[PDB]
């Protein structure tokens, strides 16, 4: 597990989380899953429940898409609770847009990233915490 490997690996987490349409959602959401660790994903979901934007998109028929800002850091790394984890941060530009709309959002994700068995997670980490802010 490389530094970078983890880097990149949550680079493409966070972009797909913001890569779906109201036709698709539901296959887009459920293909991330393997992308998380058994609570992250639990996280993930109460978060996504929390925020309207699916209710938004599903709404008013939206196609989401974002693309990565800069590129993602390392704010802290080492053992937390028996288990090597990264804090990996990056910025990203969300487009909501249809054919009547069209909105841009900067966005700041931040994941928790832990190593775990590959006997779930083939890739051998996962994202423990999901979480966007603004700016």
């Amino acid at each position: 597990q490389s530094d970078s490997a983890v880097l990149q690996w949550a680079n493409q987490a966070a972009i797909a989380a913001f890569t779906y349409n109201f036709v698709n959602y539901r296959d887009e959401l459920q293909a991330s899953s393997g992308f998380f660790t058994a609570e992250g994903w639990d996280q993930f979901l109460g978060a996504l429940e929390q925020s309207n934007n699916l209710d938004a998109v599903k709404a008013k028929k939206l196609v989401v898409s974002a693309v990565a800002t800069r590129a993602p850091i390392i704010l802290q790394k080492g053992v937390l609770n028996g288990r090597y984890s990264w804090r990996v941060q990056m910025p990203i530009l969300v487009t909501y847009q249809s054919a009547s709309e069209f909105t841009q959002q900067n966005n700041v994700v931040t994941m928790l990233i832990t190593r775990v068995s590959t006997l779930n997670s083939p890739r051998g980490i996962g994202i423990s915490q999901f979480v966007v802010g603004p700016a």
